[PDB]
């Protein structure tokens, strides 16, 4: 046939695809949703590296989002858009290694910069099919080819018996590398420039992006990287070999797979229903905690030849261009998932006791001395009992420790070692946010703006937000295009300068024009990055 | 003979001198002896009261300065010399001075007693900056200052011994205090309204009288300026004093030991200058704002450590005035911290800053020292010399003065005392120290004493009015326990310092500003965290 829209028929290397023509506000875009890039990682392939997708015959239908990787569904606030917007919107299946491509309609005559999105979700949840990752706007408005992939999360993606053949760990990264490889090979068929691939992701996806920066076999598959609210370095994005070994073994035991070599154990895990692994995942953490996740990248001496901090300290990043940044309230969201005293349904004014308790959960790896050091640092000694400040300090601790200071260390090390870094703080609370006021601009809530959702008039964003969304997409795609988020023509708008060790410049993203600022929580991050380590004894 | 200049005290008759103050005449009784000269066998010993004398004792001049180390850092430089002895040195130095109004006050006047500082190793009540003349004349106060023994002579202790029990300098002071109870009325002072006030070491001495029950009946109120009994430099342990006494004895040929009595006997046979010669050689570490012989925690004068005493004391009917100058640490830097001098802007390196902290917090472990550095670095301008220099100064001032002051203020206030706190931020126009030193340790005294009221000293009109303000606060404080002017009904009120609000006031040329929290975050570092690095 024959009768179909010729713009929707594309041949990639596994065979032919039929895409779908979608409405964006400013006009039509092409979508090729659910292109499979790996062999379904099921049965004997669980815990195993992805294998490239074997070619198919006929025209593969690529008009709808394919399955979401097997994962824990958040039931903290039943019916609450604030949590439900992050939950899976397609069937849960182990057969989920699919990707998506948005492109202009009609596809552009000459090659186009390619953004590749990697979702977040604590390496345990996430799905490229979620409303907030909808590439139609970037495609229609900026003329960009945008690609997002599903990668295996949780045990399926990250359970590791390091040194083993049957479960070597890091397979979720490997799924992402494979989507990356696929783009090199096929994106041209859609008018993307494979010589201009920019990786971007937020939170665990941001951490992912950083891992690709740090893994030799991924460096050839992209040219530019964007890390939103996450990093490879830090207390949560990786575990050591021993700790991953401990967690896998403990989970194995929990589902009735007693540990005594690795083959028997992994074989037994492979016989277990996927829902059983998910049901037991949370139980392997070493302490009561927040912003920690059971199955995450392992420092395997393979994908990661050393710890991320060792590699950012000694890596040569002679031109790499990265844009890094944070939201105003990185910590706030985490507090409702565990910390007593905190809730979305009230003001969360906590007591000093609740605060000391929170710091323990919030910095679980820290001794008595160190936890008391954090508390002394974040206490306002002028009002040391004030419920509002205590609440906000709890939020700042979780935020600073897990996101802001890792981001600061990242920028600093990169910049000091050849990279062109652009740094930002995103301060706009959405008008449409359902979370309470006290949470500020929570973790994840710049994404809807970077992706352009406010441009959809049916979504009820303000005109200001629509103009803002447009500004943001211009920064992002200018950066993709050029390595520089500035417009080479628009001299009147204030310029966004690179981040450097000498001046530590970064910009505010809010409804007002760009304001340049110096030092990203410089003083407090000296605490977390330089001092708190030295409380090693 | 002028009857106004003739007083009979318990030991006999005294002849004063009428002195010229700007606004009128004052009566001075200088060099009154309050103790048997603590010489020969009485060296290292508590003071005995002065024996009665015959006829009329000439009290028209300052008496000898207690034997001390004379500063030779910058010879003849005003900034340093103004602290050096301005009379002959002598172990025979237990003399006090009284300035009173001319004529003698008609009714009992509040009495204000000054105790100089000098790191318990130097000082003298005869120094130009402690001139009682102005407060006498202008505010009508009877002002009293004593010499007390310093250095080995005042504070060498072999604790538990009969012949060198330690703290005798403090006992000298206590005896001057007793003398005031017994005699001041004779000069028109009210023995029922005595305010102790002192700066630096003198401030810590005042603090020690607060914490020592036998001193408490000799005064009703206190003022601690840039100094505290608590904190890193004002006391030593019994074991630590023993060690330095012993080491000093070794350094001068004495006697090894063997026997306390024997060791002290030998020390007593040594010329004063021999003791001073080796005074500086007994410190455990390279350091600054540490002093060889200082009060000892004897379990007698000081029943426990000042820390223990302020934590658990009852200070219900006590009024205290405490404060600090803007740049407590700056002066100390020129005394041994490499890279610092008065003769240039002193723009140090990072290495110099890290080396300075070791010196500055001598007791500090490797980790504790790094905690300090990481706390005081401006992570935005990490290697800027101006920032490092100012930081080095801040470290020393905070560690030794401001946070100790902050801690004392809070304990007292929590435990019944009525506390008023200040930061003094005016740089005297006459200052011969360089700009980068700011308002150095000890340059508020000048103002409190009323020196800018003497037109010959070339202070500005502004400064004379500022000095007048200050004398009103202090003497209002002596008068009532409240530095506020109960006449002026037109703000801005100086509020009591409390744990809750932490209110204190800026003392500068502009009218009182009320600030809250005296380096609250930085002193949490120093007072709460840092102990926990044991
Ligand atoms: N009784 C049980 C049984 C099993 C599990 C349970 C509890 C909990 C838990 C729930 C409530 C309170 C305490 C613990 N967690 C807690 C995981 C921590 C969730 C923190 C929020 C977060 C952080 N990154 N991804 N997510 C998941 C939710 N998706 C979001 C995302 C983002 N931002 C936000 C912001 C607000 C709310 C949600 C949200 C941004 C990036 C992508 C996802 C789990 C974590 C596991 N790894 C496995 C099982 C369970
Ligand atoms: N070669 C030798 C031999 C013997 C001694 C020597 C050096 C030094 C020294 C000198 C220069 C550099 C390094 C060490 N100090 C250290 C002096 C420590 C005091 C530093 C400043 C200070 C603090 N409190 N009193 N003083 C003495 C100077 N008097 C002042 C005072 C005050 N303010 C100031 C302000 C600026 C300059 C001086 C000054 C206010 C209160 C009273 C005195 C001594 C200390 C001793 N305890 C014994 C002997 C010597
Ligand atoms: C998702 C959302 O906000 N939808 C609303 C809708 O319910 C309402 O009827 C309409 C008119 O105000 O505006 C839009």
């Amino acid at each position: 046939e024959g009768r179909e829209d010729p713009q929707l028929l594309v041949r990639v290397r596994g065979g032919q695809l039929r895409g779908i023509r979608l409405k964006a506000p400013g006009g039509p875009v092409s979508a090729f949703l659910g292109i499979p890039f790996a062999e379904p990682p099921v049965g004997s392939r669980r815990f195993m590296p992805p294998e490239p997708k074997r070619p198919w015959s006929g025209v593969l239908d690529a008009t709808t989002f394919q399955n979401v990787c097997y994962q824990y569904v958040d039931t903290l606030y039943p019916g609450f858009e604030g949590t439900e917007m992050w939950n899976p919107n397609r069937e849960l299946s182990e057969d989920c290694l699919y990707l998506n491509v948005w492109t202009p309609y009609p596809r552009p005559a000459s090659p186009t910069p390619v953004l590749i999105w990697i979702y977040g979700g604590g390496f345990y949840s996430g799905a490229a099919s979620l409303d907030v990752y909808d590439g139609r706007f970037l495609a229609q408005v900026e003329g960009a080819v945008l690609v997002s992939m599903n990668y295996r999360v949780g045990t399926f993606g990250f359970l590791a018996l390091p040194g083993s053949r049957e479960a070597p760990g890091n397979v979720g990264l490997l799924d992402q590398r494979l989507a990356l490889q696929w783009v090199q090979e096929n994106i041209a068929a859609f008018g993307g420039d494979p010589m201009s691939v920019t990786l971007f992701g937020e939170s665990a996806g941001a951490a992912s992006v950083g891992m690709h920066i740090l893994s030799l076999p991924s460096r050839s598959l992209f040219h530019r990287a964007v890390l939103q609210s996450g990093t490879p370095n830090g207390p949560w994005a990786t575990v050591s070999a021993g700790e991953a070994r401990r967690r896998a073994t403990l989970l194995a035991r929990l589902v009735g797979c007693p540990p005594g070599n690795d083959t028997e154990l992994i074989a037994c895990l492979r016989t277990r229903p996927a829902q059983d692994l998910v049901d037991h995942e949370w139980h392997v953490l070493p302490q009561e905690s927040i912003f920690r996740f059971s199955f995450v990248p392992v420092v395997d001496g393979d994908f990661l030849s050393d710890t991320p901090e060792a590699l950012i300290n000694t890596g040569d990043f002679q031109d790499l261009q990265v844009l890094v940044g944070v939201v105003k309230d990185e910590g706030s969201a985490f507090l409702v998932y565990g910390v007593p005293g905190f809730s979305k349904d009230n003001e969360s004014l906590i007591s000093r006791a609740q605060f000391l308790a929170g710091v323990r959960i919030g910095v679980p790896q820290a001794s008595d001395l160190a936890a008391e050091a954090v508390v002394l640092h974040y206490t306002d000694w002028l009002h040391p009992e004030d419920p509002t400040h205590l609440r906000d300090a709890m939020s700042a601790v979780v935020g600073d420790h897990n996101v802001v200071c890792p981001v600061a260390q990242l920028a600093g090390r990169l910049a000091a070692q050849g990279a062109r870094v652009y740094a930002y703080i995103f301060e706009h609370r959405a008008s449409t946010l359902t979370w309470p006021l006290w949470m500020g601009v929570p973790h994840g809530y710049e994404i809807e703006f970077i992706f352009g959702l406010p441009l959809d008039p049916s979504l009820n964003y303000t005109t200001e937000e629509r103009i803002f969304a447009q500004r943001l997409m211009k920064y992002w795609t200018n950066f993709a295009r050029t390595g520089d988020p500035n417009d080479p023509r628009d001299s009147k708008s204030p310029q966004w300068p690179p981040y450097t060790t000498a001046a530590q410049q970064y910009v505010s993203l809010n409804l007002k024009p760009l304001e340049v600022r110096r030092g990203l929580r410089a003083q407090t991050c000296a605490f977390w990055n330089r001092f708190l380590p030295k409380l090693l004894s």
